[PDB]
């Protein structure tokens, strides 16, 4: 039925549908979540074409490559700001759509963001440590859409600087890397943080970095938006919908990537 072409990322393969000649991404691995997922159409969400239960196989549209590869390829010169802005804007549209339908992504990272030759970018693999929100790291079981905004913020910073923002090697290292940059959170900035399941009063108390240093040479509009995406308190973190109205996107366009 499907011929595997190569492994590209459960497990995901490039494959040919012999019944249609279509080239697809085939993921080899509750039904309600998938239903909701399947019914969604948006230009910035990878389309789920078919679900085959026999092991569960999810058949997705196939896209050119992922943003990780593009960023590695662009590491020498960087991604031009207009393209960064376009990608961020598009990802926020996708998230705004998902979130309005009560769908969380929860594992956003460059490897899960797929691009095409025409300037589009799409969200894929709906649910490393590097893009995990602090509330998840502190043991929150009942987290919100805000976890996706944190992750996208980390990705935004990485596109700009050509370095991962918080490349932890363990959950505690991840948390402490966050704390060393943004300051150790307290009840003032994050009411309720000290009652979180894995919060320990013995966490070292670091001061916040002046931030100027975190994503140079991003302009103040960009820094403003990023800071709103990285608020500790998930309830203060900007929503995708509001982020779309941020002045950073006043001059947004849709360039064609190299
Ligand atoms: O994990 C997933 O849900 C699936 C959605 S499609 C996808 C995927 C994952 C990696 C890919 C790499 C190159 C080109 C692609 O189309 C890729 N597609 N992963
Ligand atoms: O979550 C936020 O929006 C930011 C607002 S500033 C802030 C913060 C969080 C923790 C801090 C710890 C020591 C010194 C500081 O200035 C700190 N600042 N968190």
């Amino acid at each position: 039925n499907f011929q595997k072409v190569e492994k590209i990322g459960g497990v995901v393969y490039k494959a040919r549908n012999k019944l249609t000649g279509e080239v697809v991404a085939l993921k080899k691995i509750a039904i309600r979540e998938i239903s909701l997922l399947k019914e969604l159409n948006h230009p910035n969400i990878v389309k789920l074409l078919d679900v085959i239960h026999t092991k569960l196989y999810l058949v997705f549209e196939f896209l050119h490559q992922d943003l990780k590869k593009f960023m590695d390829a662009s590491a020498l010169t960087g991604i031009p700001l207009p393209l960064i802005k376009s990608y961020l804007f598009q990802l926020l549209q996708g998230l705004a759509f998902c979130h309005s339908h009560r769908v969380l992504h929860r594992d956003l990272k460059p490897q899960n963001l797929l691009i095409n030759t025409e300037g589009a970018i799409k969200l894929a693999d709906f649910g490393t440590l590097w893009y995990r929100a602090p509330e998840i790291l502190l043991g929150c079981k009942y987290y919100s859409t805000a976890v996706d905004i944190w992750s996208l913020g980390c990705i935004f910073a990485e596109m700009v600087t050509r370095r991962a923002l918080f490349p932890g090697d363990s959950e505690i290292d991840q948390l402490f890397r966050i704390f060393r940059t943004l300051g150790t959170p307290d009840e003032v900035v994050w009411p309720g943080v000290t009652s979180m399941p894995d919060y320990k009063p013995s966490f070292p108390k670091w001061a916040r970095q002046d931030f100027s240093k975190v994503v140079p040479p991003l302009d103040e509009d960009g820094r403003s938006l990023l800071s709103q995406m990285l608020h500790y308190d998930p309830n203060k973190r900007i929503s995708a919908k509001a982020a779309l109205a941020h002045p950073f996107f006043q001059d947004v366009t849709k360039p064609v990537p190299h």
